[PDB]
DNA sequence: CCGACTCGCATCAGC
DNA sequence: GCTGATGCGA
DNA sequence: GTCGG
């Protein structure tokens, strides 16, 4: 459904979504405006009136009148007056460095801080953090291209293999069920010496690793589970420097292994359509473990998982392609 | 009418 | 010092 | 803001 479809109404509420979680700190109305705005760029139909809106799940009264006034007059007072509020501008603006929140966001402004100049004049404020998203702020909004995706890959599976034989890597997100553009880079990690019943150097022997080959250029936030970093391809000597990009590597117990990897693939969508189905066939399943819900509603011990094929064969499900799972 | 709408890591509040 | 809260990102 | 118990 184009952007000439319904994409009027869709950046509106957006931008709607945007100051909810940004300047109001409204988290819960910041998804609403959000799932709304979904919705709407599925209905594949050029929206005539906020009525017909209505009818979407999603879309309660509030936002069936803000498309009434879209609809008639092209804009939306609230926004307008948003849109050029100094505070509210300098507030929305900020949060867009990785790091700054709405919390600090709106501290900064209340100080003055209002432009990437201010942040610029003011390292000192920053945490570690922020200053990697100050200092990355263009490159980090730019989109992946799949060949780049597809290079970075090779990088990740190959010094991975050169750390040890042992480990497991799989790249999961839009990238592995074949978007043509990604805008992170998402690893999951493990080993056979990782169980959730038992080492603690094994994701910094592959964060090192990667240092070294000169492929993470940067660290936000590294654990004995979770690494988030800056990552970025090897330029041609002559051809211009690829844009530095955001990677997660993510250690995860051999035994949940394969859970991980299904969610942190499987579109959103398609992850609610299995744990629903999942329950009314007996099972329970979060990102860890499939567990069987007995009787009276009492679920038990994890069983076994060894494939990603297997989780479906629990629920009688037919094993789908990450390519066919948009749903 | 009224509550719902996950977690590992950095960092700060408080002891 | 150390525990827990809170922010952030995802 | 929206849904629903
Ligand atoms: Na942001
Ligand atoms: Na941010
Ligand atoms: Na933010």
């Amino acid at each position: 459904p184009q952007e000439t479809l319904n994409g009027g109404i869709t950046d509106m509420l957006t931008e709607l979504a945007n100051f909810e979680k940004n300047v109001s700190q409204a988290i819960h109305k910041y998804n609403a405006y959000r799932k709304a705005a979904s919705v709407i760029a599925k209905y594949p139909h050029k929206i005539k009136s906020g009525a017909e809106a209505k009818k979407l799940p999603g879309v309660g009264t509030k936002i069936a009148e803000k498309i009434d006034e879209f609809l008639a007059t092209g804009k939306l007072r609230k926004l307008e007056k948003i849109r050029q509020d100094d505070t509210s501008s300098s507030i929305n603006f900020l949060t867009r460095v990785s790091g700054i929140g709405p919390s600090a966001a709106r501290k900064f402004v209340d100080e003055g801080i209002k432009t990437l100049e201010d942040l610029r004049k003011n390292e000192d404020k920053l945490n570690h953090h922020q200053r990697i998203g100050l200092k990355y702020f263009g490159d980090f909004e730019k989109r992946i291209p799949r060949e780049e995706m597809l290079q970075m890959q090779d990088i990740v599976l190959n010094e991975v293999k050169k750390v040890d034989s042992e480990y497991i890597a799989t790249v999961c997100g839009s990238f592995r069920r074949g978007a043509e553009s990604s805008g992170d880079m998402d690893v999951l990690l493990t080993h056979p010496s990782f169980t959730s019943e038992s080492q603690p150097k094994l994701l910094h022997q592959v964060v090192e690793q990667l240092q070294k080959v000169h492929f993470i250029t940067d660290t936000l936030s590294k654990g004995e589970t979770k690494f988030m970093g800056v990552c970025q391809l090897p330029s041609k000597n002559d051809e211009k420097e690829y844009p530095h990009r955001r990677i997660d590597i993510r250690l995860i117990p051999k035994d949940q292994y394969y859970c991980g990897v299904l969610y942190f693939t499987g579109s959103d969508i398609f992850n609610k359509n299995m744990r629903a189905h999942a329950l009314e066939k007996g099972f329970t399943i979060n990102e860890y473990t499939i567990r069987p819900l007995g009787v009276t509603g009492v679920a038990g011990e994890p069983l076994p998982v060894d494939s990603e094929k297997d989780i479906f064969d629990y629920i009688q499900w037919k094993y789908r392609e990450p390519k066919d799972r948009s749903e």
